[PDB]
């Protein structure tokens, strides 16, 4: 199939994910992929959709799981030769007042939203072809997080030169001293998800630059993203945006029109470029 | 008399850490162990602690400039410059690695050459009198050089090419990779190897800078191969063992008061060697 575009989405069974895969399905031209850590969670809302005249592939997908994540790298090397938009959305919160410790919290969402997230662009982004979009949601959670860290954190974090394995050391250290019970002491913010959030933001920009050096010409654009505050399971009813609303933006950026020049390497809230 | 500090780069595994490890021992002064990653850094500091040792430690990702800018600042505020470097930041692609040839080609200059580089344009200026440099580089180098065209050859065996000729030539491997046409150009087959060319001549050029500009500080510069090692960039087929890799390295930087040589040679098994 290797003539056919294909766009693909983590975390596409619910929420901002799913709602990202009806609208690609509507709007992308070529195949769409639902992907999704549980089969059965997966494939219900595949027939789903198919209810609602509407007809995404199927993969699994947990990007906890490293050979989850290189199954999938194989199909699409396998079946398309690459892949043209990639929509990492996949990530969790532990709830505001949740008691589960501190240091636990840090932990298992730094695990998901950053490693996962992480993990995923070292296997797919070689597959991504030109004209292709990547999409990775962040948050303004990040920002916030960012402007709650330390003059020296801030520094470290809003640098044009910082690497991934910079980036890495400092993901993991914020997760050590939580664990120490030091992380205010060494200039951390009180919100783990927050600082996960901090590691896709910058990942995105550290990425977006390697595309530029290693790939002039491809006209790949890679980008962050914060979809807004949206009632899904995850934030709740309060929320004002639906799903649907969510879905703009990461939709937006998977969607820029052939040789466009930017925006690359940029954080973007409601379609426009966000100061990192 | 006063204070005397040792750095090595990439230090928190293999030959680096082996290196820390004998200069903890062997080394009166401060002894810095840098990574590029804190956490890493850290552990292996807890490591060498726990055997008695106490080497200081501070970030370092030569791939990033102002991570090396940073540490320039600290070294001078800290100790007003620094008496021994030790150049040991390396990676190398596996034999059969998939990834495309020009990207390998791309990735592994823009660390091993172009971040060394970066290193030395920052922290030579520092270099006390009675200094010491030690450029890791790789038997690699001789094999890749005798392996380029007699055209490229001769550039890089010339004792007076300038740093820029040499920044020109290696874009140029990286440049000819991504256009498909390295081999028509003269170039080598391996790409880390071309790099190690970059490092070995570097260390040439700059032993003769430092001998133009700074002649009467005593400093001695030196590119060297460790020997086939066990780390993780070679695998456990390797010859030697991490300490038995760290020992030219640490013969080059602890190299006695006054000494006049070696000065900008390639040095292997504590022996100068033919460039
Ligand atoms: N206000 C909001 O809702 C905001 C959300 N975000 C971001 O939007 C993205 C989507 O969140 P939202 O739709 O709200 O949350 P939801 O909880 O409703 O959906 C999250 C999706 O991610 C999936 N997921 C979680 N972990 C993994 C993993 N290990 N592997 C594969 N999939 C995984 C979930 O699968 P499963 O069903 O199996 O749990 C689910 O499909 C997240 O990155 C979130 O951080 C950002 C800003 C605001
Ligand atoms: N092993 C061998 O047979 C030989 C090795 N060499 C050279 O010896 C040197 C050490 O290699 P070896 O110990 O085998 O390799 P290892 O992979 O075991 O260790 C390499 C070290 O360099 C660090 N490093 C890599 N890139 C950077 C960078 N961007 N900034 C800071 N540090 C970095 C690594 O950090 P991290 O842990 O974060 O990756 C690690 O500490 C290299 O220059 C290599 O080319 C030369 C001849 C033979
Ligand atoms: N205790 C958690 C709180 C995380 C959190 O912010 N939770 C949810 C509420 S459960 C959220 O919806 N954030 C979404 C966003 O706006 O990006 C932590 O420190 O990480
Ligand atoms: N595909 C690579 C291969 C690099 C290579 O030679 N390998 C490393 C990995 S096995 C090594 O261990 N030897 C290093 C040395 O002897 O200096 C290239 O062309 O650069």
């Amino acid at each position: 199939s290797s003539g056919i575009h294909v766009a693909l989405v983590t975390g596409g069974n619910k929420g901002i994910g799913l709602a990202i895969v009806r609208d690609l399905c509507r709007l992308f031209s070529g195949d769409v992929v639902l992907t999704a850590r549980d089969v059965t969670r997966g494939q219900a809302a595949v027939q789903q959709l198919q209810a609602e005249g509407l007809s995404p592939r199927f993969h699994q997908l947990d990007i906890d799981d490293l050979q989850s994540i290189r199954a999938l790298r194989d199909f699409l090397r396998k079946e398309y030769g690459g892949l043209d938009v990639l929509v990492n959305n996949a990530g969790i919160a532990f709830k505001v007042a949740d008691p589960t410790p501190f240091h636990i919290q840090a932990e298992v969402t730094m695990k998901t939203n950053f490693f996962g997230t992480r993990d995923v662009c070292t296997e797919l982004l070689p597959l991504i072809k030109p004209q292709g979009r990547v999409v990775n949601v962040s948050s303004i959670m990040s920002v916030r997080a960012l402007k709650s860290c330390s003059p020296e954190l801030q520094q470290k974090f809003r640098s044009e030169t910082i690497t991934e394995e910079e980036l890495v050391g400092l993901m993991n250290k914020f997760v050590e001293d939580t664990k120490k019970g030091v992380h205010q002491k060494e200039g951390w913010p009180s919100s783990a998800y927050g600082v996960t959030k901090i590691g896709v933001t910058v990942l995105s920009r550290i990425h977006a630059r390697k595309l530029s050096e290693q790939r002039k010409g491809d006209k790949i654009l890679l980008n962050a993203c914060c979809p807004g505050w949206v009632r899904t399971d995850m934030a709740g009813p309060k929320a004002t945006k639906s799903p649907e609303e969510g879905a703009e933006t990461p939709v937006y950026l998977a969607l820029l029109p052939p040789d466009a020049e930017g925006p690359h390497g940029q954080f973007v809230s409601e379609k426009r470029v966000e100061q990192w």
